[PDB]
């Protein structure tokens, strides 16, 4: 199990080569497994500091994790300056001991893919004339969970508020340090920037944060998420250039008969002219494509099987990697969810909904990787075969979905969802969402202050 730093998902073509290369030759699995937070595993490592490190790479008593930053943008010209400050947050905070681990995004509005709501500490890109001004803070995410236990409980990210670009670095050390020094002394399962909060109160760990920072908050400036998907397919950037999304169920890249996804992106990477990005959706973009070598890149992903299509659900759903692999897993996720997602597929046929999607997530255990716990139908693993059914969250992913069903098996799953995805199919108004739909249709209710009323 070997994680690399790379802030934003950005991985150069010279950087995917040297991985491709070590994934084949010196691991069981031979796969490549992009992660939901922007980076790449290997699996049975069979020195890889080395072939890291002699590409520029790292590996990160270091309680951070990657730091995510959109991938894709609508306004294609402010990533730069997003992936910038996400790769300068990443650097400021590389060795303060952290009771617990910490997340931190750089997010650029309409698009949630990075999942803001499951981390600590984000950053919300406010532009003015395709220029960033400053960010929003929003603190406090998590999603992890222990079955039956009340005392913990997964909980959205609370806003602090506005400040200008300058104060950046000042406001992350701020957040670090005081959740360092308050997090809970004795418990690790309280230690969490979650729990800190919910035990202070946003205004006390607030006033803290401008205190040490040395600045005053200014009122949140407007922002909205329309979304959390990957942009499937080509898009227009900046210049002459174009981004193509590629959809790899499960991040799982390996060479199968007649499907060589592996070999695929690395004659890719050996003719692509910018570099790649791994999303939070465990997807990749060849990114800076000219349109001249539009034709070209697409030829090679087309014969690889890269851009075989698959449905607006499939391209909306996410597993954890769970077994073989996982020590913790209790319910399988990642080989799991192919064949549940068949299923799925013909219940949307069935029902007529076809093109709408749901964002449908199943995490292995309740440790929550899979991010089940912020999608509008989330399954956490309890046993082998079987798992909890969560319903409600929303598309955009600031609701986190009440238990529904306890420890049921997939065909105990599929006849639920048979019969509420009917009911969606026919009842739902206009454009409107399944989760919301079981929400306002009083099929489950809405966890409003998850701290205390996430548990029935
Ligand atoms: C690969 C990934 C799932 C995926 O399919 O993409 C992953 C994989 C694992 N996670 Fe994670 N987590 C992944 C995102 C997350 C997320 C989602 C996110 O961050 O966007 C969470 C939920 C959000 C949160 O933290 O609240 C998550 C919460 C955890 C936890 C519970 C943390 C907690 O605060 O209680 C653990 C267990 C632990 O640390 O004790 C954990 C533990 C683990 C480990 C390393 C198991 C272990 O402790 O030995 C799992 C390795 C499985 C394997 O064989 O590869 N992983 N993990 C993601 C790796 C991200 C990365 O690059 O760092
Ligand atoms: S949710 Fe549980 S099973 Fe899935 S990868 Fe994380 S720790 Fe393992
Ligand atoms: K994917």
């Amino acid at each position: 199990l070997l994680r690399c730093r790379l802030p934003g998902g950005v991985i150069t073509t010279k950087q995917w080569q040297a991985i491709d290369k070590f994934a084949g030759e010196n691991t069981i699995y031979g796969s490549i497994r992009l992660t939901n937070r922007q980076t790449f595993q290997f699996h049975g490592i069979l020195p890889v500091h080395q072939m890291l490190h002699s590409v520029g790479l790292d590996a990160l008593n270091d309680m951070n994790r990657n730091v995510l930053c959109t991938s894709n943008p609508y306004e294609s010209q402010l990533h730069a300056e997003a992936y910038e400050w996400a790769k300068k947050i990443s650097e400021h905070l590389l060795p303060t001991y952290l009771p617990r681990k910490f997340k931190t995004t750089v997010v650029i509005p309409p698009q949630n893919d990075i999942d803001l709501h499951a981390n600590d500490m984000n950053f919300v890109a406010i532009a003015e004339n395709g220029k960033l001004v400053g960010f929003n803070l929003l603190v406090g995410g998590g999603l992890s969970i222990e079955h039956g236990n009340k005392k913990t409980y997964a909980r959205t990210a609370s806003e602090f508020g506005y400040l200008p670009l300058e104060h950046t670095l000042a406001v992350a050390e701020a957040v670090v340090t005081t959740q360092r020094d308050w997090g809970n002394r004795t418990d690790r399962k309280n230690a969490k920037t979650k729990y800190t909060l919910e035990r202070v109160g946003v205004e006390t760990f607030k006033a803290e944060v401008e205190r040490r920072a040395g600045i005053k908050f200014e009122p949140i400036r407007p922002y909205e998420f329309t979304g959390r998907g990957d942009r499937i397919g080509w898009v227009k950037g900046i210049d002459d250039n174009w981004h193509l999304t590629l959809f790899i169920e499960n991040g799982r890249i390996l060479d199968y008969p007649a499907r060589p996804l592996k070999t695929g992106l690395l004659e890719i990477a050996k003719i692509h002219k910018g570099d790649f990005r791994i999303t939070a959706n465990q997807n990749l973009i060849i990114a800076g494509v000219p349109e001249s070598e539009k034709a070209k890149i697409e030829k090679i992903a087309k014969e690889s099987g890269l851009m075989n299509a698959v449905t607006p659900q499939r391209e909306n759903s996410m597993a954890c990697v769970s077994f073989p692999t996982c020590p913790l897993a209790m319910a399988e996720a990642e080989r799991f969810l192919p064949s549940f997602i068949d299923n799925i597929d013909n219940l949307m046929a069935k029902h007529g909904v076809s093109d709408e999607h749901i964002v449908m997530r199943v995490t292995g255990c309740p440790n929550g990787c899979g991010r089940a716990m912020l999608a509008e139908v989330g399954l956490v693993g309890k046993a082998p075969g079987r798992y909890n059914l969560h319903l409600g969250g929303n598309r955009i992913g600031t609701r986190i979905p009440r238990m529904y069903k306890e420890n049921i098996t997939e065909p105990e799953i599929l006849a639920s969802l048979d019969e509420l995805i009917g009911r969606w199919a026919k009842e739902r108004e206009a454009g409107e969402g399944f989760g919301d739909f079981t929400v306002r249709a009083g099929i489950i209710r809405p966890v409003l202050d998850p701290a205390r009323d996430l548990w029935d």
